């Protein structure tokens, strides 16, 4: 009987989560920035003491961006200037101080416009890229050493990533890989020379009197690919006499004879270095293991170190292959691999056998591996009750596959079923993040003997807050359709009667490996549709999705478009099933991926939804990107998946939208999923006489991140649904 969750409280961001996020700095100390001051925390007992006051910074002058201090704590970088590039990617300025001496380094300057910057792993050494060239500097205020010469915007990229590989590869701006103590820097070039330009407007501000047509390399599914080749330079022994020479280490022989990608970059030791590669047809990957050769200066790959995995029924790995975790001699590692039931454990593999043992089963999955030690390895996983959309901690005894023990299902059951860990320097101890279902909840723990030493932050401002707000209730279950499990998640709002009859919006992304129903616990705008406007939110995790072993997962290879659709529009009957959906009045939404199976189901015909909203959505997988697209899909030539690519367009259901409202929202400046999509299927629907509604966002990337936009966007969305739904 309070007052309720509101639109303006989710926009304005008035109920806040605390975090609590540290940075460990050695076995048993970690960083935190209470109060805008770096503390220094020491784990084995409790103290903390100062490490830089707020205040140092008072006389910079300068709006500061980002900071990040060298792993020997003697030197701290700062980032200012950022300006934006992509996603994970940007351009800035950047100063260096000096710790001991308290005086910012005024000599050899990092260059304005830098595009990424790196620490060594453990002295004070940087390397940085800068016109899409590699430079290090040991000392931080000597002159930089140029590693690459080669560099060439938009064509050559020499240890940051290229549009593809950042977006759907490496999910980074940077490839750059210290070895571990910072001896070698292994790189990676990119060369989009044969890939062609997506174009589009920037209009910028008001004053700007012609609009600005960016260009990005971009490969659409089946067009040119970007090539790559790899490199080891060694830092030590650099100089300025003398270019630094770096060691090209190849790809191997399966993967030269046709188009391929460098999909992983892990080293094993101080001198032992592993790369996966990956056929551009994603059946089929190797991975290869360098040993530097201390006479010759080269990098020795034997074959018979080399690994093939193979995929019969899709591609490999959940997005890419999974990273090896090597043992402290790198002769033996441990790597996330599917096993003959299709579910994803933990394998035990010898550098020089083909064979590898597998040290867990069952019908649930390993979601990573989290730290090795000689004794143990700790790993989360979904295993618990029997829930793909929880995660738990586990720690499994190297020597007995049996003895299996699990850090985090009783520390707090009824409130915490979501954990992601933080492991100390050689896991002495771990910080424990809970996400949901109650607030979340950070401590900290050591692994010796599991002991919880300390509560980190627990939201207790926050829960106090929302005692005197009318919050909405999650149930998270699962349907049985053809012998299998489904899950699906509802927030339910406030003093829900169960015999009244509610309208529903569905929440759709659907994408391959993706997974809505979890446990997690969120505050957003499905908590705001609950709370105030009386409206059940719901999401299913139907064919193709995550977690549940590769029968699901793999379901929709070659027929994107098919399947999940489908079981979305089926989970909306089996919604009605249940009896407090108002039949008459389920809305379907969903952005990009979901943006497109939301499309793909108000031109179903189904007449099961009444009004969706379509957010930045893929509309024809030809004009979506190569990686991604062909993972799923192959090639759309007709000797291979032409005839799934054609068949699977939005545009083509265009009749059947004269039965449902349309919301189409776009960024004009979306670089990932291009305006071009939504501008084909309001074509598309203007060509078949269908009244839809409409909305650009001048300037927005695929995000729509931005404060004013983000409000805007939502507001908007808002409207539409209370009206679709003849709500006041
Ligand atoms: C990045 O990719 C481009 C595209 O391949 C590379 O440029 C191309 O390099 C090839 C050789 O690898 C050149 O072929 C040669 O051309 C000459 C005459 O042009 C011919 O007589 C030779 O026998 C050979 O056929 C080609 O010209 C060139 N193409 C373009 C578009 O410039 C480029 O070198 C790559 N950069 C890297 C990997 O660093
Ligand atoms: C390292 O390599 C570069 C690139 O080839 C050399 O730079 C060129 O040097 C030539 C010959 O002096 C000049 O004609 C060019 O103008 C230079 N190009 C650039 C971009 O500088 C450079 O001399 C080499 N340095 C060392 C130590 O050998
Ligand atoms: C980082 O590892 C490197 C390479 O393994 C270590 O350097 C080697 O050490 C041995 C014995 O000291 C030498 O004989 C090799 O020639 C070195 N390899 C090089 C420099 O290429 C080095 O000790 C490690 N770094 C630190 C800080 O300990
Ligand atoms: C900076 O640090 C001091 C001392 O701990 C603290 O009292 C002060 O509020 C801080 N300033 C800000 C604005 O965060
Ligand atoms: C914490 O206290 C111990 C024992 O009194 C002391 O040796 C150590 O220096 C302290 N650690 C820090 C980071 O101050
Ligand atoms: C960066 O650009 C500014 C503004 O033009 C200039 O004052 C400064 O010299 C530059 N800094 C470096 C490190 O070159
Ligand atoms: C994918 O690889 C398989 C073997 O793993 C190959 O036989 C097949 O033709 C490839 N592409 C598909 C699934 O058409
Ligand atoms: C169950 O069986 C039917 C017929 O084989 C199939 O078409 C349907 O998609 C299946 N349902 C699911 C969700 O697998």
């Amino acid at each position: 009987s309070r007052k309720t969750y509101t639109l303006t409280d989710y926009l304005k961001n008035t109920y806040r989560l605390k975090l609590y996020s540290l940075r460990w700095i050695s076995d048993h100390e970690y960083l935190y920035k209470q109060e805008n001051n770096i503390l220094v925390f020491n784990a084995e007992y409790g103290n903390s003491s100062v490490f830089l006051e707020n205040s140092t910074f008072d006389e910079f002058g300068h709006s500061i961006n980002d900071y990040s201090i060298s792993p020997d704590g003697q030197f701290i970088l700062l980032e200012y200037n950022y300006v934006k590039q992509w996603r994970h990617s940007y351009t800035a300025s950047y100063d260096i101080y000096d710790l001991n001496k308290r005086q910012l380094i005024t000599e050899e300057r990092i260059p304005n416009n830098t595009q990424w910057v790196t620490w060594s792993p453990v002295g004070h050494k940087l390397a940085y890229v800068w016109n899409n060239d590699i430079y290090v500097k040991i000392e931080p205020n000597l002159p930089s050493y140029r590693i690459t010469w080669t560099g060439k915007e938009d064509i050559i990229y020499n240890g940051i990533t290229d549009w593809v590989y950042e977006e759907e590869v490496f999910s980074a701006y940077s490839a750059l890989w210290w070895s571990p103590n910072g001896t070698f820097l292994a790189y990676a070039q990119f060369n989009d020379t044969e890939v062609p330009l997506i174009e589009y407007s920037f209009y910028s501000d008001e004053s700007l009197q012609y609009p600005k047509t960016v260009r990005v390399p971009y490969p659409k599914a089946g067009a040119v690919n970007p090539t790559v080749k790899f490199f080891v330079v060694n830092t030590d022994s650099l100089s300025s006499v003398t270019n630094a020479t770096s060691i090209q280490i190849t790809a191997p022989a399966s993967m030269l004879i046709g188009d391929h990608y460098l999909c992983d970059v892990t080293w094993a030791t101080q001198e032992r270095i592993s790369l996966q590669w990956l056929r551009r047809i994603q059946n089929y990957s190797v991975m290869d293991i360098c040993d530097y050769d201390e006479s010759s200066g080269r990098w020795n790959c034997l074959v018979a170190r080399q690994h093939i995995e193979m995929s019969t029924t899709g591609w490999v790995g959940r997005f890419r292959p999974s990273e090896p975790h090597f043992t402290l001699d790198g002769n033996s590692f441990y790597k996330i691999i599917s096993n003959e039931e299709g579910y994803r454990h933990i394998c035990y593999f010898q550098i020089d056998k083909k064979d590898c043992t597998f040290i867990t089963k069952g019908t649930w999955e390993v979601i990573g591996i989290e730290a090795l030690t000689s004794d143990y390895l700790y790993y989360i996983s979904n295993e618990y009750k029997g829930m793909p959309g929880g995660r738990n901690l586990y720690k499994i005894q190297l020597s007995d596959y049996t003895k299996v023990t699990c850090l985090s299902c009783e520390l707090n059951p009824e409130r915490c079923q979501y954990y992601s860990v933080s492991f100390s320097k050689e896991a002495k101890y771990y910080q424990l993040r809970c996400s949901g279902p109650g607030l979340p909840l950070y401590t900290l723990h050591s692994s010796v003997n599991d002991k919880g030493l300390r509560v980190l932050e627990d939201n207790s401002a926050l829960d106090k807050m929302l005692q005197n707000v009318q919050m909405p209730s999650k149930k998270l279950d699962f349907i049985i359709l053809n012998e299998t499990k489904f899950w699906y998640q509802m927030i339910l709002p406030p003093h829900f009667d169960k015999s009244k009859k509610y309208p529903l919006l569905l929440d759709v992304y659907a994408g391959p490996c993706s997974q809505k129903a979890d446990t997690v616990f969120r505050l957003n705008w499905a908590t705001y549709l609950a709370s105030t406007e009386n409206i059940i939110v719901a999401s299913f995790d139907g064919r193709g999705s995550g977690y549940q072993g590769d029968k699901i997962m793999h379901a929709i290879n070659r027929r994107l478009g098919t399947f999940e659709v489908e079981d979305q529009i089926e989970a909306a009957r089996q919604f009605s099933k249940m009896g407090f959906v108002d039949n008459k009045r389920i809305a379907i939404w969903g952005w990009s991926y979901g943006g497109y199976v939301t499309s793909m189901v108000l031109g179903s015909g189904s007449g099961v939804f009444k009004c969706g909203i379509a957010v930045a959505p893929v509309s024809r997988w030809e004009y979506y990107d190569s990686v991604y697209t062909e993972r799923y899909m192959g090639l759309p030539t007709p000797e291979d998946n032409l005839d799934h690519y054609r068949n699977s367009t939005v545009m083509s259901r265009a009749e059947n939208f004269k039965q449902v409202e349309y919301l189409l929202i776009h960024g004009t400046a979306d670089d990932n999923v291009h305006f071009q999509q939504s501008a084909q299927i309001s074509k598309a629907l203007v060509d078949v006489g269908v009244d839809f509604q409409a909305m650009w966002y001048t300037d927005e990337d695929h995000g729509i991140a931005s404060s004013t936009a983000h409000q805007h966007i939502y507001t908007h969305m808002s409207h539409f649904i209370k009206q679709c739904f003849s709500l006041p």
